[PDB]
């Protein structure tokens, strides 16, 4: 019994100039113990480094990400943790451009 497997590809919705909703599913493989939290990371389009997109892990399967730069393009990925620790990150979401909707 070890850490969870990867979550699936997240969905991004409700995009504004500086916020978005990111949602995902529970990993199929929990490693043998209950999932206690999820890390959400973000990467600006064609940049290399993944960075924390939320201050601390969430337990629900979605979150409102804030602090995104207007005019930038981002993708997001999720990692799950249990008592044994964090599992590998899942694949990146589709990219979204941060802009206030017209209307
Ligand atoms: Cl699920
Ligand atoms: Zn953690």
């Amino acid at each position: 019994s070890g850490p969870p497997g990867p979550p699936e590809k997240p969905e991004v919705s409700n995009v504004t100039k500086n916020t978005a909703t990111v949602s995902w599913k529970r990993p199929v493989d929990d490693g043998g113990s209950e999932i206690t939290g999820y890390h959400v990371e973000r990467r600006e389009k064609k940049s290399l480094r993944w960075v924390r997109a939320i201050k601390t892990p969430v337990s629900d399967l979605r979150c409102k990400v804030t602090g995104l730069q207007e005019g930038s393009t981002y993708e997001f990925r999720v990692s799950a943790e249990n008592r044994a620790g964090i599992g590998p990150p899942g694949e990146a979401s589709d990219s979204v451009l941060m802009k206030d909707a017209a209307y």
